[PDB]
């Protein structure tokens, strides 16, 4: 028989094989960075120093042949091409008349972007997340923020993926005109310049790829050299853990939204679908994709664009697009993918998209019932409201009145049912639709006694500005507080107030509030009873569940209260 071969290890490097190359320590164009393979090239050097070498070899991966080739002499480079991520043993065959010998097994790695080659997530989960039975049905969503990972400590393995379905990543950005990351300061335009260096405009791209897949993360088992890293790695070993989790990524948001409204050129959407299509291939751990135009028509961060006739019919074609695209790459990989968008539910923002249309399209819309009242100006209210607070005037709940000027109001007033009941009435599913909380709250300073007109309601005073606090505090930025930063300097463990706050609930709006009435602090946020009040709303009107802005921000009470007030509720998810 030929001599056995001798595989060298380090000249088949180590036998790790990626089907995607990235980039490592570098930040550069997107296609520069990233290089998916549809087939992993496994090269693999042995050697068969004594005796003879025969005539061929073969390559078996757990006892199965998967190579064969010519033996080289001596010293022979087994090359072949491998579509299947996972972790196998090798063994590596010499043949010829005589007989054939085997190498010792050695484990091989073939990295692919389903996390197909990692094993299940180890996780590191707050203990105030409890455990739920809720129904499988009943989407419990929520918002993870790749820049999380920095001031934010907060990780892939902290979230509670058991109560969780959907996943919505936040954010993948679109290359074209976006001077609206500027208002975040910082890297952030500056970093999009670059991961758009060499790409077509209106194609997406990652914004910070050392979040995404460079940086190691040692809970996660990284190494410096291993091949995927970052977020995306420790996403693609969440879905070994939980396979029926939906992971999507969500384009646009609030800053990233500035090249939609080109869109209203089809060229521009076939680029952008096509791109998109190319990016599911290369991450394959994602389900779908969100889009989060924020908004059509306007009224986002642009204050020169949006276009109240065209906008919409180019949101429509955007979905109808998406989903022949989506349909070639379920007939392509059998796997199912969902469309989602999260949309404003402003009557001003609804009234720009026929969302009877769209929706058919689509399998869910992510109502974005929050920021309805904030620190950008010095009017209190809820931000997160079912209904209408007391502090609201004569018809101003349905737009049929007049405000303190005498002036009409131009539309129903920003609260959650107002807008899921424009959605509902115009015929979109109540199944298609996911009701938002928030994780955070909305403030003011200088909200004193003297300013109320109600004393028993500071939703009725007057705010001289915003809220300001430090990051320790959750204030990432003036005026907005994330809730585990409200529960421990403002709330406390009993809910009944510290520091100087006192707790109120407007209970006909739904709405939760804290108020210092010294420094004037007023804080607008959603809460265990508010919450459990949307899941009680959305059983009633069969809405397909709830959704969260951001994750980083809840301490678990607010992702406890949304599976509490879903308890015994199903739903048929859309077809
Ligand atoms: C990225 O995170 C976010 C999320 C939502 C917002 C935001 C910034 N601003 C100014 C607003 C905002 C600003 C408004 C407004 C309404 C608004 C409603 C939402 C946001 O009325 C007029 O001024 C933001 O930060 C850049």
């Amino acid at each position: 028989a030929p001599t056995a071969p001798s595989i060298d290890m380090y000249g088949s490097n180590n036998l790790q094989f990626s089907k995607i190359e990235l980039a490592m320590e570098t930040t550069s164009g997107y296609n520069d960075m990233v290089k998916y393979h549809e087939l992993a090239k496994i090269k693999v050097k042995f050697n068969q120093w004594s005796g003879t070498s025969g005539d061929t070899y073969n390559v078996y991966f757990d006892g199965v042949k998967v190579a064969t080739g010519a033996i080289t002499g001596s010293q022979t480079t087994a090359s072949f091409e491998y579509g299947q991520g996972g972790l196998y043993q090798m063994e590596i065959e010499a043949c010829d008349a005589t007989g054939c010998s085997k190498s010792a097994p050695v484990e091989i790695t073939i990295a692919d972007t389903d996390g197909s080659h990692l094993k299940p997530l180890t996780m590191n989960v707050d203990p105030n997340n409890k455990s739920y039975n809720t129904d499988p049905s009943i989407v419990m969503g929520t918002y993870f923020v790749e820049w999380g990972i920095y001031g934010r400590d907060y990780t892939v393995d902290n979230m509670p993926v058991d109560n969780l379905t959907h996943i919505l990543y936040g954010f993948i950005p679109i290359c074209g005109p976006n001077e609206s990351v500027k208002s975040v300061g910082g890297n952030s335009f500056n970093a999009l310049q670059t991961a758009c260096r060499g790409v077509n405009d209106y194609e997406v791209v990652i914004h910070d790829p050392w979040a995404a897949y460079q940086k190691s993360f040692p809970q996660a088992g990284h190494e410096y050299s291993t091949p995927i890293k970052g977020n995306y790695a420790m996403l693609m070993a969440l879905k070994q853990r939980n396979p029926d989790l939906k992971i999507i990524p969500s384009i646009g948001g609030w800053t990233l939204s500035d090249p939609f409204y080109d869109f209203v050129d089809k060229k521009n959407r076939d680029t952008f679908v096509a791109s998109v299509k190319k990016f599911l291939k290369t991450w394959k751990f994602y389900d779908g994709v969100d889009i989060d135009w924020e908004f059509p028509g306007g009224g986002g961060a642009a204050a020169d664009k949006g276009d109240p006739v065209n906008d919409g019919p180019a949101y429509i074609a955007l979905m109808r697009e998406l989903r022949v695209m989506l349909d070639e790459l379920e007939a392509e990989t059998g796997r199912t993918y969902e469309l989602t968008s999260a949309i404003g539910v402003g009557y001003d923002k609804i009234e720009d998209v026929d969302y009877a249309d769209a929706v058919q399209y689509m399998d869910y819309i992510f109502a974005m019932t929050y920021d309805f009242y904030g620190g950008w100006n010095n009017v209190p209210g809820h931000q997160t409201a079912l209904y209408c607070g007391s502090f609201m005037r004569p018809g101003q709940c349905d737009g049929g009145g007049v405000d303190e000027n005498g002036e009409p109001y131009k539309g129903p007033a920003y609260t959650a049912d107002n807008g899921i009941q424009l959605l509902l009435a115009q015929g979109v599913p109540a199944n298609k639709l996911v009701l938002g909380t928030a994780m955070y709250g909305r403030g003011w300073e200088g909200v004193t006694p003297d300013t109320l007109t109600d004393p028993n309601d500071p939703m009725t005073g007057t705010a001289t500005g915003k809220l300001k606090g430090s990051t320790a505090q959750g204030v990432w930025e003036d005026g907005v507080i994330d809730y585990k930063g409200i529960k421990s300097f403002m709330l406390g463990a009993n809910n009944t107030g510290i520091n100087g706050f006192e707790y109120g609930y407007d209970a006909q709006a739904e709405a939760p509030w804290v108020w210092n009435r010294s420094t004037g602090e007023l804080i607008t946020f959603d809460d265990h009873r508010s919450v459990l009040a949307k899941g009680n709303y959305a059983k009633s009107l069969g809405l397909a569940g709830l959704f969260s802005w951001e994750i980083d921000a809840d301490n678990g009470d607010i992702l406890n209260a949304m599976h509490e007030g879903m308890a015994g509720g199903v739903v048929t998810p859309p077809n």
